């Protein structure tokens, strides 16, 4: 009835329990030893951290909870505005951005970005082909090369270039550093700065597409083109601008992330990667993926899934109380407090996986009807869950079933996973070596 609370540290409070690099994984310890709720109070604040999927079905009921700006994303807004990440729900514009967009995002409309998706991964795919028998591969580094472009070229036609560059466009550069900056305070000149070379390239972009009239197969065109149904309202030009600074930012690092997770567990587990291996076989059968294709990978998408439930690279997410309520029947809660889902142990739910939960194993998601509702949230929850999740899985199946046709992977130092945290998890480090088989591209 009385919620557990980790140690204080006077008028700190827990705030110094996260003075580390690390701190989702603290705070997976922290769960661990205080179990399915505990508070976490700062000198501002409190929350409180949901870990089993016993209490975290009831905070996904969106009658009772909706989405919070945690301080994370209240920093995030200074250069993602109001786009639909780091806006309230009661906003006009996560509205209507949310309506414009939601088709664009579908199952469906992966179809019309699968050509531009295809371009990049072929990049990548070509890159890796070209090593030379002393080289390896930075796993991280580039599949966040890869998704940055993919996300540039279907989110407005916009080619970053990050396969033939070490230093990185210099959009991306103020981006990285801009989101740091923002992390970091959980400069000023710099922040802003870097602020300015986003705004002024994506404005630029913007303008130059108005005056051509051109139409391209990406969520630009979709964005000048689409009227809001509820008011018929289009979106303006500022939100556009924060709507595609905003798919770079939430998009990039958490589907990089999962990619290089995903190809960490297949190193790991030999098996798993030769199934994994001979489903692409059968599957890709042409030198260019089709959608059609893409979609029967069945245990690619296992894989993926399983890679999520383990790691999921955007791990937190926070809500708050729309009216006074009692969770779980013995926590009170006043209209306004704040709850936090801890993904990676809500994953780790015992009652939910089995005994087992540490071990990868992607066949726990042959059926998906049998997981019970919110016990697998990687994208979050209802009206406030993440749009781009159909984008993700599309890009990430796609390029992991590639790499699996194409290559066979050697884990070459034997490497110990490091998770780095910034807004996503990723194993930094991670190497390997790719020994091509020498199939048409
Ligand atoms: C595997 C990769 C990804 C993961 C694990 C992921 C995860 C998430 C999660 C957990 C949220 C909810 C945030 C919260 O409740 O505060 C979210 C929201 C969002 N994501 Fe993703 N994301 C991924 C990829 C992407 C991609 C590629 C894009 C864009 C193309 C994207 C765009 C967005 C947007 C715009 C929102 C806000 C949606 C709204 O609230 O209306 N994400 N994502």
């Amino acid at each position: 009835k009385e919620m557990p609370q980790p140690k204080t540290f006077g008028e700190l409070k827990n705030l110094p329990l996260l003075n580390t690099d690390k701190p989702v994984q603290a705070l997976m310890k922290i769960a661990d030893e205080l179990g399915e709720i505990f508070k976490f109070e700062a000198p501002g604040r409190v929350t409180r951290y949901l870990s089993s999927q016993r209490l975290i079905k009831e905070a996904c009921d969106e009658s009772r909870f909706d989405k919070n700006l945690s301080q994370a994303l209240k920093f995030v807004r200074d250069f993602a505005g109001d786009g639909l990440f780091t806006s309230w729900t009661h906003e006009k514009n996560w509205k209507k951005a949310h309506n414009i967009l939601l088709p664009s995002f579908s199952q469906q409309a992966m179809k019309g970005y699968h050509a531009m998706m295809v371009d990049i991964a072929v990049q990548l795919v070509q890159k890796w082909e070209r090593l030379n028998a002393d080289e390896h591969i930075e796993v991280p580094e580039d599949m966040t090369r890869l998704t940055l472009d993919t996300i540039g070229l279907c989110g407005f036609n916009y080619r970053f270039n990050s396969f033939y560059r070490d230093q990185p466009h210099p959009f991306i550069t103020s981006m990285v550093r801009a989101l740091d900056e923002a992390m970091n305070k959980l400069n000023k000149r710099q922040f802003q700065e870097d602020i300015k070379v986003m705004n002024d390239l994506v404005d630029k972009i913007i303008a130059d597409r108005k005056a051509s009239g051109e139409q391209s197969d990406d969520l630009l065109t979709h964005m000048l083109n689409g009227k809001d149904p509820e008011t018929g309202e289009p979106l303006d030009d500022e939100n556009i601008r924060y709507q595609i600074i905003t798919f770079l930012i939430a998009g990039h690092e958490a589907t990089s992330g999962l990619l290089s997770f995903a190809l960490y567990f297949l190193v790991k587990n030999p098996h798993v990667l030769q199934k994994a291996a001979e489903e692409a076989a059968r599957v890709l059968v042409d030198p260019v993926p089709s959608y059609k294709q893409v979609k029967q990978l069945k245990y690619v998408g296992m894989v993926l899934n399983e890679a999520l439930r383990l790691w999921p690279t955007a791990p937190a997410f926070s809500l708050y109380a729309k009216e006074d309520t009692v969770l779980g029947g013995e926590y009170p809660l006043e209209k306004g407090d704040e709850l936090m889902v801890l993904i990676p142990q809500l994953h780790r739910d015992k009652t939910i996986w089995g005994d087992d939960v540490e071990e990868f194993r992607p066949e726990r998601f042959e059926n998906p009807s049998a997981i019970p509702q919110h016990a697998f949230k990687p994208f979050g929850n209802g009206q406030r869950a993440c749009i781009g999740q159909q984008f993700a899985l599309h890009e990430a199946t796609l390029v992991l079933g590639m790499m699996l046709k194409h290559f066979d992977f050697e884990d070459h130092t034997n490497y110990e996973l490091d998770i780095k945290e910034t807004l996503t998890l990723k194993p930094e480090g991670f190497v390997v070596k790719a020994k091509s088989k020498k199939i048409p591209l």
